[PDB]
């Protein structure tokens, strides 16, 4: 892909793990095994680090930053929708990052959790296990059904799929 | 531009289409006469096609993707707002998708439509044609007015010029 | 950086100024003294003019744009925070616009003024002196304190750091 080093700090790409080459993907940053990071998405680990956790995914115009103190730390089967911004925030597993939604410093979300699209989680927020967040400030307005709770997984085995696909069928023309 | 073809799938575009190469097009995408796609926007055609109709412009940071089943459709002289976000969804003729927008999978959305600057529309939503669709859930607040009703045309043919401008009179320096 | 011209009208870059090659800047726009344009950031200055004050930095994934007769306008000491989108708008000094926020046509936003995340200003929104702003459509919900009104500094002060960090160890591989 279209990555950098910066000073001391070089990213560690686990060899299965798929890095669009529009992406970026600049210092301290991990990418654990089978994981992916699409077109467009921005994974700057500039002060503290980034780590994605296996079989997570980074999905299109997607920025991933931190803060002095609150660096990023992405669980396994992590899906991180299209347009959404992490800053400086800890994700579980099996999580579901909605689309153009926004988690910010200091949030704590719990093992197969979704997050509304477009919902915003306020900075310092705690987000338990198998909860469903809306709105904005983001609050758990219920929890996940078996579905969903099925869905928090397939979602990210369907990405692990597609990132091999590209891998190997992907030509630029 | 910057594009990619994918396993059997490769994208097909006018001639006259506008295709930024800091933009990305992979796979099953069609791009209709007279269309744009701006810098930095991403229309990943991997599993359904991406469709985009005459006239119609995809903006900056703007992310277009779908899902299994739920192909996305867009329609003539339509706009996609600067970092909105449409995932397997299907747009008429003559819509504004507002800026920051997200429009979700299954969604019908009607013709001389706009949908609201950081509007949500949810799964499945059918938005009637002559609407002005606000919040998150976006829902249909008013109908549009005539001033509106021009106004979802001659944005789209404003791009339409736009996008002949860069053609002609761009420059990388 | 990645930097192009067009027709007549070519960027104006400070020499200190930083550009990521990743981020896209276009036509008639300024960049004053260490100002910073991050990863895949997007200032489209293809009809009126983008101007951006000194210490002020634009993030990545993040939109610019103007529309007839609504050139964008940013001030010093200013913050674009990841994935916004100003649209010709007016904003003065010691502003944070939040991260996936939105700024439309017509705003005019005071000195030390925070938007927050996720936030819409409306259209020809006037935002005053010291102000937070919610919501959307966003609003004044109350006056900045005094911690936050030295964070509408240090934010870009911090920047400005790390623009240079990158001018002089970042390193492709
Ligand atoms: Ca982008
Ligand atoms: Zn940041
Ligand atoms: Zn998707
Ligand atoms: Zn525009």
């Amino acid at each position: 892909m279209a990555i950098y080093e910066i000073n001391g700090k070089k990213p560690r790409i686990h060899p299965s793990a798929f890095v669009d080459e529009n992406a970026v993907v600049i210092g301290d940053v991990v990418l654990e095994e089978k994981t992916s990071v699409w077109p467009s998405a921005v994974l700057r680990g500039d002060i503290e680090q980034i780590y994605v956790g296996k079989y997570s995914n980074v999905q299109d115009n997607v920025s991933i930053h931190t803060s002095h103190g609150y660096p990023t730390e992405i669980g396994e089967y992590v899906t991180i929708g299209h347009n959404a911004m992490v800053h400086g925030a800890k994700v579980g597993n099996y999580v579901i990052i909605g689309i153009s939604s926004v988690i910010l410093d200091g949030a704590k979300i719990g093992d197969h959790v979704i997050i509304g699209a477009g919902a915003v989680v306020p900075p310092n927020k705690e987000i338990p296990d198998y909860s469903l967040v809306l709105g904005v400030p983001g609050k758990v307005v219920r929890q996940l059904t078996e579905e969903e709770i099925e869905w928090t997984k397939k979602n990210a085995e369907i990405y692990v799929e597609l990132a091999e696909k590209h891998i190997k069928g992907r030509k630029r023309i």
